[PDB]
């Protein structure tokens, strides 16, 4: 509706025709949190820790290779996350660094809405995000197995 969502993941592409993102995956919805590390001990393996990214699409091109990457555990350079409202100025960007697929979910319903979806969860150790106020970027990163900011 009124804002677009591309994912960028090294080795798995995506269906979308947009111009500038051209076969990234066109993402409904997605999440992720930081927050405490409460859960542990503290002398666990196993201080903050971060989620996966939870992510929602349809059933697209990139469905089989994530099913592939999740079933073999290989590692992903990197993705890239942009919403930007449907004035084209993509406002938001995570970029995300080694990554694994950890979660995929497809589900299907002879209803419209629902359709064939699929939520996808991969986990990630270092997150940099960049906000364009509109005028100048804002930019954070952590990388969360160093403990370091980036």
């Amino acid at each position: 509706m009124a804002y677009d969502i591309f994912l960028k993941i090294d080795g798995i592409d995506g269906e979308s025709m947009d111009d500038k993102h051209k076969n990234e995956i066109e993402v409904l919805s997605w999440r992720w949190n930081i927050h405490q590390e409460s859960t542990m001990h503290a002398g666990s393996g196993l201080k903050v820790s971060v989620t996966n990214l939870d992510f929602d699409h349809y059933i697209d091109r990139a469905s089989p290779n994530l099913f592939k990457y999740c079933a073999s555990g290989k590692h992903i350079p990197q993705a890239i996350l942009v919403m930007r409202k449907a004035n084209p100025l993509e406002y938001l960007k995570y970029t995300f660094t080694d990554l694994i697929v950890a979660v995929v979910s497809p589900s299907g319903s002879h209803d419209g809405e629902i359709a064939s979806r699929e939520t996808v969860e991969l986990s990630f150790s270092t997150v940099k995000q960049e906000y364009v106020v509109q005028g100048g970027t804002i930019t954070a990163g952590y990388d969360f197995k160093a403990n370091k900011e980036i």
